[PDB]
């Protein structure tokens, strides 16, 4: 289900040694810049990540989504982008 890009990304993530994160947002809400957070994925095993990813996007079809990586002892964010929207505009 998932693109290989996204794939791609998520393997990156983890094998620098960051955790995954993920938020939604639907159009009104993408305006203003607020995110809602998906559940935390504790994982670190890619198959896992990426099962629960999956999950995190087809329970917000038609929002956006985006995927975060973060540096667990900073707990800063070191990466975002968007993976899924609403594919109209």
């Amino acid at each position: 289900f998932l693109s290989s890009e996204v794939i791609t990304q998520v393997r990156s993530l983890l094998n620098q040694g960051y955790r995954i994160g993920t938020e939604h947002a639907d159009k009104r809400r993408f305006r203003t810049s607020s995110w809602q957070p998906c559940a935390p994925i504790q994982s670190t095993n890619e198959r896992q990540v990426l099962s629960e990813l999956e999950n995190c996007l087809s329970e917000h079809e038609g929002e956006y989504v985006r995927l975060l990586g973060i540096d667990t002892n900073t707990r800063s964010r070191v990466f975002e982008a968007l993976i899924q929207r609403p594919d109209g505009s």
